[PDB]
This record gives structure tokens, C-alpha cells and sequence, in this order.
């Protein structure tokens, strides 16, 4: 069993707070920075145990902390983690993601970002308080280079991302941690936590035990553009009696793999079933297999290129073509206000909004990076399908090539959809979230005891 009082809570369970502030910073004075850390971190870095334990022992805001490769250097900590993406930094790595850095937030366009504080609470007043407190204690020892507020959407769209789809449904868990939901992935702890069982870096340093790599991406979303696209390309059933609005929601469900309620189209392909989508016990219990259906050719229930089927090809893994290597935990939060009447009427975005995307994994190259580059951006993934069956890009997040996706029309797998870019990367950075002791014992090391 893992020491959940030593593991940063946002990795495994998520902060699950309505408001999440991301404080990206540069380190100006390592000695003064470590000094603050020595007392701040044991008092404020929120553990898994605190998040899942009694509400009585929870602070007003949860706080997590992660460092970039550049931050390691600024703290005189050797990067011996053996993660090539992490060491490169996301800006250098960005061509491999299909990013055009002309759309990046300026603060990310380099290696100036040394780390990030995650602050989760129920009111932006409290996250601002915790930020102000950090500013007061660090003083001139740091500079906040980017300060991003994210918030869960309001009302019955709480838990949904800005396109309207229920999010945070499918994430892996580990053996012995609570009860897995039907269809939920149960992966070896070393796929999420560095140094734990079946960590693919068998060489992993001891101090890194129970850390994880935090990938951050600011992903801007063009919601009216997306809505106008699916309306303009609305699908039809064989009966031919779908309205344009009904065919548009069908097409959206085919792009994602789920209806907006969360109902997986593999279980409910013809119409939304909001009771299914909302039910934790039903909404993830699928693997794309069906009696009488050829996994190699049948896209009538879910296109091979649907977002969730690109990023978690359950059928390929379930056939044993590979293992649980490529699962990772998402813990991001939507950012920006709701779509305004003007934006909707004009089919045009005027306000920045999107997803403050966070994904945790023991190997960046096996989680986020593989899901993006090897799968979403790969026009010949998934492999093992019929040799003439055209595939193309993930129609939600796929980039790097012409955004052509096949198989979205259930009546004609051959029909191509050229989907406008509705998600624009504003960049981010790769970080490492150490264990809580590692924060104090390594990153805040004030003396020079030899080892
Ligand atoms: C604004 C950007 C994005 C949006 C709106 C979005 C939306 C969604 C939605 C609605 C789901 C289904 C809910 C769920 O299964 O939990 C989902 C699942 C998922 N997404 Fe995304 N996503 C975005 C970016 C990304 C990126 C960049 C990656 C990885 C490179 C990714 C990987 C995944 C994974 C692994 C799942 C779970 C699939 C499964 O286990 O079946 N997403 N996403």
C-alpha cells in the first residue's frame, strides 16, 4: 500500500474544487525560495490522505506544487529522472505535439517557467488569498510569470467542458484504492507514480518515489465555431427523419465518443440517454466489443477515430496488442466564462475560454505525449483495422496535419470530414510533482551534506 499522506493529492484523486488557480513562476533566489519551501510545504501541500479524509482536517484551499526541468536547475537539483520529454521542456518538444507556437502564451515560449502552484478552493477569493500569501512569503525570491484562473461551469453544466460534454468520467485507478468502477482501468501503480511497481524506468532514482509528471496545456476552445460546424454537417439516420439539431448532436457524439450527458455512444449510439451518462456504474462499462461485430471493421457504434477511442483504444489493449502503459489521469478544469448571446448568434468566439488541461503519468512519452502524437495526430492509428479502412486524425484534439477524419458518418465509413480547428493550444509546460517529503528533503535542501 502507498503512503497517501506523502503523495500530492491532485495526482490521484484530483482536488475536485470548483475553482482552480494555476500560479506559474520563475525562481529569482534559490536560497530564499528553498527557505520558504522548508516551512510552507509541510504546512500547505495537500496530500491524497487529506483530500479523501474527514472534511474537518481540510484547509480552505488545496495546494500542490510541481517543478519544470528548468526549475530543477534553478534549485541545483540534478534531473536524473530519465524522462526525455520532461528534460526537453514543452516548448522545445512542441513540434512533436503538432503545435504552432505563434498561438502560445508568451510566458511559456521558452524555459523561464520554473514551476507551478496549483491552488484549489470553493471561491476565487480564497485562491487569490493563497496566491497573495505566497507572494508575501517569497517576496523578490520569485516572479509570477502567468496566473490563470479556471472554474467549473455553472449549474447543470458543472462537470462539463465548454463544448458541453460531461468530462472527468474515465480515469485509471490503482489496485487496492477504493473500488474500481465497471469498465474503469486498473493499472499498475508505476504507470502513474514514479518508482512504484512496473515503472518502465526500472532505473528510477529513490528520491523520485511517489512523484508524477504533470503535463499542463492551456487549450483554448472555439465553441460557437464548433456548434456551427456540426449543425452545418448534421448527420442523418437511415430512416432519414433526424432534424438538423438532432443530426448535429449525433455528429458531435461521433466526434467525442459520448453524448453531452456522458452517455457512451458505444452503448447508446442512436440517441442520448442522460440516465446512462450520469450513472457512475454504467457510463464507463464498455470496450467497443459487441456480439456479432468485427472489431476490425465495425464503426456503426463508435468511429475508430472518436476522441475517447483514439486516446484510450480499449479494444486494442483488450485484444492484448499492448498493456496498460498508456493510461494517465486527467485533472484539468475549464477556464473562461460562458458563451455569450453575441458569440452564439454570430457563430464567432470573442472571449478566451477553454480547458486548463492537466494530465499525470509516470512517463510523459507514454501518457499525454503518446495520446497526442502517436494516436490523436496519427492518421493511421488505430492499427489492426481493415487495410482499406481510412482513419485520419482525432476530430477533437488532432493536429499537425490537415484535419481530415474518416468514419464519423455511421452510414458511410468512407466519407471524409475536414473539421476546422476548434481547440487551439496556447502552450504550457511539463512539470514533476514530487512526494511531499521530496519537496522538503531535496528541493528545499539548504545545507551541503554529501551523499
Ligand atoms: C479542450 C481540450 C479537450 C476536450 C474538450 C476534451 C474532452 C473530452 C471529453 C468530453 C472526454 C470524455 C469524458 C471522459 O471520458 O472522462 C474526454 C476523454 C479523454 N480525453 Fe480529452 N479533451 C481534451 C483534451 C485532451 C487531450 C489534449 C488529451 C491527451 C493528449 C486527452 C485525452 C483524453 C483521455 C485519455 C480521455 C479518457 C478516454 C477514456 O478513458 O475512454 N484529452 N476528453
Amino acid at each position: 500500500s502507498l503512503p497517501f499522506e506523502n503523495i500530492q493529492g491532485d495526482i490521484l484523486v484530483g482536488m475536485k474544487k470548483d475553482k482552480e488557480k494555476f500560479v506559474f513562476f520563475h525562481i529569482n533566489n534559490a536560497t530564499a525560495f528553498k527557505s520558504v519551501l522548508k516551512t510552507y510545504a509541510p504546512a500547505n501541500i495537500t496530500s491524497v490522505a487529506t483530500i479523501i479524509g474527514p472534511v474537518a482536517n481540510q484547509p480552505l484551499a488545496f495546494v500542490n506544487l510541481a517543478f519544470s526541468h528548468a526549475g530543477f536547475g534553478a534549485l541545483n537539483v540534478t534531473d536524473d529522472l530519465q524522462d526525455t520529454a520532461f528534460s526537453d521542456g514543452q516548448f522545445k518538444d512542441s513540434p512533436n505535439l503538432g503545435d504552432d507556437t505563434s498561438t502560445w502564451e508568451e510566458a511559456f515560449k521558452g524555459t523561464n517557467v520554473d514551476g507551478v502552484f496549483l491552488i484549489g478552493s470553493n471561491d476565487e477569493s480564497i485562491t487569490a488569498q493563497y496566491r497573495d500569501d505566497l507572494n508575501a512569503k517569497f517576496g523578490d525570491a520569485w516572479t509570477i510569470v502567468y496566473d490563470l484562473d479556471s472554474a467549473a461551469r455553472p449549474g447543470n453544466e458543472k462537470g462539463h467542458e465548454h463544448f458541453g460534454y460531461l468530462d472527468g468520467i474515465s480515469n485509471p485507478t490503482i489496485p487496492g484504492f477504493g473500488t474500481p468502477h465497471p469498465g474503469q482501468a486498473v493499472v499498475d501503480p508505476g504507470i502513474i507514480f514514479t518508482g512504484r511497481s512496473k515503472d518502465p524506468v526500472m532505473n528510477r532514482p529513490s528520491w523520485a518515489l511517489d512523484g508524477s509528471f504533470l503535463v499542463f496545456r492551456k487549450l483554448k476552445q472555439l465553441v460557437p465555431e464548433f456548434n456551427k460546424y456540426v449543425l452545418d454537417n448534421a448527420l442523418q439516420n437511415q430512416a432519414g427523419n433526424l432534424t438538423v439539431e438532432e443530426g448535429a448532436e449525433l455528429l458531435g457524439s461521433r466526434m467525442f465518443g459520448r453524448w453531452k450527458s456522458g452517455a457512451p455512444i458505444d452503448l447508446s449510439p442512436d440517441f442520448d440517454d442522460p440516465a446512462l451518462g450520469n450513472d457512475i456504474e454504467r457510463n464507463n462499462n464498455f470496450n467497443y466489443s459487441h456480439p456479432g461485430s468485427d472489431l476490425a471493421t465495425d464503426q456503426t457504434r463508435c468511429p475508430f477515430t472518436a476522441h475517447i477511442r483514439k486516446t484510450n483504444p480499449r479494444d486494442l489493449e483488450g485484444q492484448g496488442l499492448f498493456g496498460d502503459t498508456f493510461h494517465a489521469i486527467r485533472a484539468g478544469t475549464p477556464y473562461g466564462p460562458e458563451v455569450t448571446d453575441y458569440e452564439a448568434s454570430s457563430n464567432t468566439t470573442t472571449i478566451d475560454r477553454g480547458l486548463a488541461f492537466v494530465e499525470y503519468q509516470s512517463v510523459i512519452g507514454n501518457g499525454f505525449r503518446f495520446q497526442q502524437q502517436a494516436w490523436a495526430n496519427n492518421p493511421r492509428f488505430p492499427f489492426s483495422k481493415g487495410p482499406s479502412i481510412q482513419l485520419g486524425l482525432d476530430p477533437v484534439i488532432g493536429q499537425g496535419s490537415p484535419r481530415e477524419t474518416f468514419g464519423l458518418d455511421p452510414r458511410n465509413a468512407s466519407e471524409s470530414f475536414t473539421v476546422p480547428q476548434v481547440i487551439i493550444s496556447n502552450g504550457g509546460e511539463y512539470f514533476f510533482s514530487p512526494s511531499i517529503t521530496a519537496i522538503v528533503e531535496k528541493f528545499a535542501a539548504l545545507e551541503h551534506h554529501h551523499h
